[PDB]
């Protein structure tokens, strides 16, 4: 890296000064007065020369050119003049000039990068740089006439870098050029060759890029840019934003368009990758690649498998290449949109596979010498068949498992060289494939149908006939009949309520544990009584302690209550945790340790080395330090006697982030056994943050950093940083909010105002003890920021709470977004207001996960208030997770005093709902708008809990109608069981109809959107043509 200067050198004419006084002679200027002298400092040169040796340079002279200040300008313009000769090597030159002078750059025509770079002029400057003329010159317009502030000839470039944000025109060679385009629009016209473009997000003009005659290929980079805020434009290469600018890709003639048909890419962040396909007619933007470790990063809370990736993007109108590529992960994935057919490749031996079907596409596994084929368990109906192919070793084989699918009845087939196994549970069915590499089906395959039961698949083969190819190979033994099934996985936190029976008298509840370690339930009973645990066929009911309950792993429990009152049973489910006390390398395979919670090192002499295999840590922001200091203000760092416990989050395939604590046991040394002290600690805290190493345990000296797939976590570090927030606790912002703190439709509340602007993220964080942590980071680009909203005992208090949370989120073209946060139990509500046009959004915590991602810059499509509060109709029909766990708060909302009642204070946080039958529906009857009434009934019954409750599956024949009604206040509520959630609507209530939708009219379904009014004395009581609604 080279620095310039503008020196010049000066030629000091002077004289001798006989100062009488002190009769000495003293140098001095000439006189101007006398005759004529010559002037005192006169330059001679304007003139540097810079000569680059075999390694990278690059040429930095002073910006003399920042702004549009006049004294700037007038200094800019007095240095036109200047000779800057800079002569590259091989390795590469890279030029930012200045902003004034002649540039005579010569680079090296070996070098495969040499840059001109025009970023150090004022940020909105209109710029003309052409690649194809030798000499040029960037006039700067100033008042009332132009100067050639600049004159640049150049020779080897083709990295020409425009302006910061100014309406930049660049040209480029016959040769391969590269573009880093402005963020204020222009034009770009690049010549003959492969060029590649790299174009930032919001535009302030829309950018046009001419395709030359004489060009080869075009790559685009968005680096700044996902795919959902790009319109797919069909028979077009410009890429349309939904919101922004758009690109606008021309060719210079319109007849040869269809030339790049597979020489024109675009890149977008999210790892996706579009091309250019000829179609029927022209040409088309296909999606070609896609790099699941960005689209992961990018969207943490969805489901990232391809095959739910292919999903997503068909959902978005986006069209395919012939072969669909899925780079990223353990495995290539290719799909063939012709035939429908996903393939799977394996590279690495000894790596266990979660094989899973789909309604859309037949999956194909090739795998590897040893290796773990795990077959997920079917939860969908109408699945294509599954094929695996199996690499016959003979010295490492292969092991196909069944016992994540809980197979209840396998049947074997022979089919060309192939076994065909069904794999049917109670409800659901799976055909999967087995074939060979080579025509031949390796005998030394293992076939695990049960825990204790691992078969040989010469042995399967042997007992399959040829003729009668069916016949059974498994069959699960008698078990009594499950009301109902609650999986393990949902962690704790879970209220499971079974209303009570007529006259079966007795209600069975089936606990599974799908995984591979054991669970431990915590459950406690509210209501019912219990009479033990099943044990087998015909003997009786062993009874259990429902305080503590052992699931070994791949295990089922049928717990067995009476019919005759209601069961409500809360449960806490924690994983057991693994003890690692061996030293040297402990690897963990990525299945390893996804299956733990809780991991505790406890070293018997020398602590492990944790390897922790494609641990992707889940961030917030790209610098480390702030990432690590945001860690630990959120609590994921605990200190307590010797040992220290650290709380990571991962990225996952599945939806949500995953979570996983790690314990250290003896850490510290002994000076650390008296943490219950305060000034003792206080004592130790600076050592901790000076010298961290003096405290910590010798045996763990030389383990201080975990391997996290890529990146390293060191645990002197979080000691040292939690020590300093420690310190600091007695830049990152913490604001602790109460129920009855803030100022004074739905926002009825309470309002607290963010004190700065913030990003488009948000980050939410729920505790293990039930604390709201909404962080927000600051919109200054200088330093990295972060606000924190704090709702301490937020899950135990969430009734309680009705204030707004509002912020500001300052946009690139110098406008402001509104924002309102409104926290409506697990619920994050978020209305966006743009100056009007106003956007609805949230998110809900599912499945006990206690971090939850919100990007502004993630979606595509801007939805209103009546289309996303239709939204939740639709999946609480679909019984979404965000319904189940809505009614698993109100549930545990319902019990605070110990006993079940519905309080006036949930009414305003609940939503009504209504299942209706009607004998004929007429399409197009209802429109928004209307008004409707309950007919003269006593009362009609409201129900806020629709999940397990039984009010919302389809019952009787013919159309079903969803209702939802916004405002339940002054509704009296009835005498309700314990797990029942029922409101008594009073007779001739005004229902103002909104957005009706009957998009699944087929499938004999209606959806329906209410307002409440007062007693209007008007609209439907019975309805017309009988269908008397509201029984």
């Amino acid at each position: 890296t080279i620095i310039l200067g503008y020196g010049h050198q000066y030629q000091a004419n002077t004289e001798i000064e006989y100062l009488s006084n002190w009769i000495v002679w003293r140098e001095a200027v000439p006189d101007s007065t006398s005759r004529h002298k010559r002037p005192p400092l006169e330059v001679l040169n304007s003139q540097c020369t810079v000569i680059a040796g075999e390694r990278k340079t690059t040429v930095l002279p002073l910006r003399v050119l920042s702004d549009l200040t006049p004294e700037c300008t007038e200094q800019a313009i007095s240095l036109k003049d200047y000779k800057f000769i800079l002569r590259g090597g091989s390795g590469g030159l890279a030029v930012q000039v200045g902003g004034a002078g002649y540039y005579d750059i010569d680079a090296n025509l070996v070098a495969k990068e040499n840059t001109l770079s025009f970023r150090g002029l004022p940020e909105e400057f209109p710029l003309t740089f052409d690649l194809s003329k030798q000499t040029q010159s960037v006039m700067l317009k100033t008042p009332d006439d132009e100067v050639p502030v600049m004159t640049i000839t150049q020779k080897g470039i083709n990295t020409l870098v425009g302006t910061a944000a100014g309406k930049d025109r660049l040209i480029g060679n016959d040769k391969d050029n590269t573009f880093h385009t402005s963020s204020g629009g222009g034009t770009v016209i690049s010549g003959g060759g492969n060029n590649r473009y790299i174009i930032p997000r919001d535009l302030k003009t829309p950018l046009t890029l001419t395709l030359s005659s004489n060009s080869v290929s075009h790559e685009i980079f968005l680096p700044e840019t996902t795919l959902a805020e790009l319109k797919p434009v069909a028979f077009e290469l410009s890429l349309i934003y939904w919101a922004g600018n758009n690109i606008n890709v021309q060719p210079e003639d319109e007849a040869k368009l269809n030339h790049f048909a597979g020489n024109f890419r675009v890149h977008t962040r999210d790892g996706m990758t579009l091309e250019a396909v000829s179609r029927e007619n022209g040409i088309q933007l296909a999606i070609s690649l896609c790099d699941v470790q960005r689209w992961q990063a990018v969207y943490p809370e969805e489901n990232n498998r391809p095959d739910a990736i292919l999903d997503r993007l068909h959902d978005m109108g986006w069209s395919l290449t012939p072969e669909v590529r899925f780079q990223g992960g353990e495995t290539q994935v290719s799909y063939d949109p012709l035939t429908r057919q996903l393939v799977y490749q394996l590279q690495a031996r000894y790596s266990e596979f979660q094989l899973a079907g789909s309604r859309h596409h037949t999956t194909a596994v090739t795998g590897t010498p040893g290796s773990r084929y795990i077959i997920m368990k079917p939860v969908t109906t109408q699945i294509l068949p599954t094929q695996i192919i199996l690499a016959g070793d003979n010295d490492h084989p292969e092991t196909i498992d069944l016992l994540e699918a809980s197979p209840v009845l396998v049947e074997g087939k022979k089919d060309k060289n192939s076994v065909i196994l069904t794999i049917a549970t109670i409800q659901y069915s799976l055909q999967l494939t087995i074939s060979g590499i080579e025509e031949s089906l390796p005998e030394t395959t293992r076939v695990a149908i049960q825990p204790q039961d691992t078969r040989l698949l010469g042995d399967v083969l042997r007992i399959l006939p040829d003729n009668g190819n069916w016949v059974g190979i498994f069959r699960s033994g008698h078990t009594p009949t499950v009301n109902r099934l609650e999986n393990l996985m949902a962690l704790n936190q879970v209220m499971t309520f079974l209303p009570r029976v007529s006259g079966s008298a007795e209600q069975v509840l089936c606990l599974e544990n799908l995984g591979g370690v054991r669970k431990k339930v915590e459950g406690e009973l509210l209501s019912g009584k219990l009479k033990g645990a099943w044990k087998a066929e015909g003997e009786p009911t062993v009874p259990v302690n429902i305080s503590d309950l052992s699931i070994p792993p791949y295990s089922r429990l049928y717990l067995i209550f009476e019919g005759k009152n209601n069961v409500l049973l809360r449960s806490k489910v924690h994983a057991a945790p693994l003890k690692i006390t061996s030293a040297g390398e402990m690897q963990l395979s990525e299945r390893q340790w996804q299956q733990q919670e809780h991991i505790i090192v406890k070293p018997d002499n020398e602590a492990p080395s944790l390897i922790l295999s494609e641990f992707r840590r889940f961030t917030i922001s790209s610098d480390k330090t702030f990432s690590l200091k945001l860690m630990c203000h959120q609590g994921m760092v605990r200190i307590d006697r010797r040992s220290l416990s650290v709380r990571l989050f991962y990225l996952r395939e599945q939806p949500g982030i995953g979570s996983l604590r790690l314990t250290f046991r003896d850490f510290f040394t002994e000076v650390m056994d008296t943490t219950d002290r305060e000034i003792l600690e206080k004592e130790l805290r600076p050592i901790l943050i000076g010298d961290t190493h003096r405290f910590i345990n010798a045996a763990y000296k030389n383990h201080l950093n975990i391997q996290l797939g890529d990146g390293v976590l060191n645990l002197a570090d979080i000691v040292a940083e939690y020590a300093r927030i420690q310190k600091e606790e007695t830049a990152i912002m913490t604001t602790t909010v109460t129920t009855d703190s803030g100022e004074l439709d739905d926002l009825s509340g309470r309002y607290k105002s963010v004190p700065m602007a913030r990003k488009a993220d948000t980050l939410y964080h729920l505790t293990p003890k039930g604390d709201l942590q909404i962080i927000y980071q600051v919109a200054t680009k200088m330093v990295n920021q972060a606000m924190i909203v704090s709702l301490p005992n937020y899950r135990h208090e969430w009734e309680k709470y009705n204030l707004s949370i509002l912020s500001e989120i300052p946009q690139n073209n110098n406008t402001v977004v509104h924002s309102i946060l409104r926290v409506n139990g697990p619920t994050m509500q978020v209305r966006t207001i743009d100056y009007p046009i106003v956007s609805f959004s949230d998110t809900t915590f599912i499945n006990g996960e206690q971090m939850l991602s919100y990007d502004s810059h993630s979606s595509g499509r801007v939805y209103s208030r009546e289309e996303y509060m239709m939204w939740e109709l639709q999946q609480r029909v679909s019984e979404a997770s965000s319904a189940r766990t809505q009614d698993y708060w109100l549930m545990d909302a319902a019990v605070r005093n110990g006993e079940w009642k519905i309080t006036p204070e949930l009414l305003r946080h609940t939503p009504g709902y209504i299942r209706s039958t009607v004998s004929k529906w007429s399409r197009g009857w209802l429109k928004t708008g209307t008004i409707l009434q309950t007919p003269e009934d006593r009362n009609t019954d409201v129900y806020l809990t629709t999940i397990q409750n039984n009010v919302f599956s389809r019952q009787g024949g013919g159309y079903q109608v969803y209702y939802r009604i916004d405002g339940m206040a002054g509704a009296d509520i009835a005498d309700n069981a314990p797990g029942e959630t029922r409101c008594t609507l009073r007779p001739g209530t005004c229902f103002e109809v909104t957005s009706v939708d009957e998009r699944h009219y087929e499938w004999n379904i209606i959806y329906v959107t209410l307002k409440t009014c007062g007693w209007s004395r008007n609209g439907q009581s019975k309805t017309p043509n009988g269908d008397n609604l509201f029984n």
